[PDB]
């Protein structure tokens, strides 16, 4: 059973403006992910100083960076507080509208796409380089979900039968043909020790076999 749903207006004209303007510096989504993965893992910590009880799903604060040739995936992992499915439907749209219209009219007025982070909707950096995302999410008070989108309007959420994940996020990315060097190890170190060296999380980047 999947469920589809519209992007609120404002959402789908970033995707779209991401996909489409001509912009060379790419490598900055992976800044954005583990940035965001790094807010995640800070919540679920704090939470768990005041209820010890919330780590039971999984005691590893981390971020794992899993590139798959064969799939001509990356996958960032990270084991932090997840999302619920009102967040996958409701809450990050909500928030997202706000950052969209700030951040499109920064761009209007001179800034460049790699800010985008310092207006809260880093996440759809990711279509720089990926041709569709797909985001597995576990929270504590709800269930597994699989969130799918590849632009175009639209999105898909369900219930994820696959592997229990115990509590976090794995972000999926589908790489664009030409995009297939976030694959190679030697260009996902440089790109971590350049913008995510201090990040308080140990970050393992996994070697293909
Ligand atoms: C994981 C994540 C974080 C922030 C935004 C985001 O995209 C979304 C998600 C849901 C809706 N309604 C709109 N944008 C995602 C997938």
């Amino acid at each position: 059973e999947v469920e589809t749903f519209a992007f609120q207006a404002e959402i789908a004209q970033l995707m779209s403006l991401i996909i489409n303007t001509f912009y060379s510096n790419k490598e900055i989504f992976l800044r954005e992910l583990i940035s965001n993965s790094s807010d995640a893992l800070d919540k679920i910590r704090y939470e768990s100083l005041t209820d010890p009880s919330k780590l039971d799903s999984g005691k590893e604060l981390h971020i794992n960076l899993i590139p798959n040739k064969q799939d001509r995936t990356l996958t960032i992992v990270d084991t932090g507080i997840g999302m619920t499915k009102a967040d996958l439907i409701n809450n990050l749209g909500t928030i997202a509208k706000s950052g969209t219209k700030a951040f499109m009219e920064a761009l209007q007025a001179g800034a460049d796409i790699s800010m985008i982070g310092q207006f809260g909707v880093g996440f759809y950096s990711a279509y720089l380089v990926a041709e569709k995302v797909t985001v597995i999410t576990k929270h504590n008070d709800d269930e597994q979900y699989a969130w799918e989108s590849s632009a175009g309007g639209s999105f898909t959420v369900r219930t994820d039968t696959g592997e229990p994940m115990g509590r976090g996020t794995k972000v999926i990315l589908h790489l664009k043909e030409d995009q297939t060097e976030y694959l190679e190890e030697r260009r996902i170190k440089e790109i971590v020790k350049k913008h995510s060296q201090f990040i308080g999380y140990p970050i393992t980047l996994f070697v293909e076999k």
